[PDB]
């Protein structure tokens, strides 16, 4: 089962990710965790941020292919606030992230551990 | 214009990548370059490798979703050899990568620099 735990407890490695927005649009991507560093992306945007702790974990989202819609229909670069605690297992986790400054704009994410860093 | 250069001279950061295989199947993905470390993936596989410089660069491809076809139709994990030489810019590059052990199996890749990492 999943249990509330701090994100920083996540094992280092590459994860597969699936997410759905308040607009009810879905997307899938990849996520890489190294130290407290988080980098990732899907066919249209890439994301980067640093596991906070003592700070609001901010994830900078950057769109790179506008011929593909944003799961959030924003149309520019934004920030997602990552929860300090997530529901997790040794290899699975879910979290609810919302756009900074707008709780009504959000995505629910499920992440699955794929493998350790080389 | 693109000029021949050492692949290991690529700017660290997040890259979008598009590729076509000898079988005429195309795929798209993301690629992250940190030090000599390269990590990335698409909707069905993830990859990790180390920009060598004294050894042929081996990119380890791990298939994580077998419900989606691989651009090479290998049906298992494999290794790609990454050229020490690439045709590149300060933001673009292309390369021809063959499967370790079989030059007849390969992907021709175009990579676009998206943004540097934190």
């Amino acid at each position: 089962g999943l249990v509330p735990r701090g994100s920083m407890i996540m094992k280092d490695g590459i994860y597969s990710i699936i997410f759905i927005s308040n607009e009810d649009s879905c997307g899938e991507g990849i996520l890489i965790k190294n130290g407290n560093m988080i980098t990732g992306g899907d066919i249209a945007s890439v994301y980067q941020g640093v596991l906070s702790e003592d700070e609001d974990i901010i994830l900078h989202v950057h769109r790179y292919n506008y011929e593909i819609p944003s799961v959030l229909n924003i149309e520019q670069d934004y920030q997602l606030v990552i929860p300090k605690k997530v529901l997790s297992n040794d290899n699975n986790l879910t979290l609810h992230c919302h756009v900074r400054g707008n709780e009504k704009l959000f995505v629910d994410v499920y992440a699955k551990f794929i493998e350790p860093l080389v």
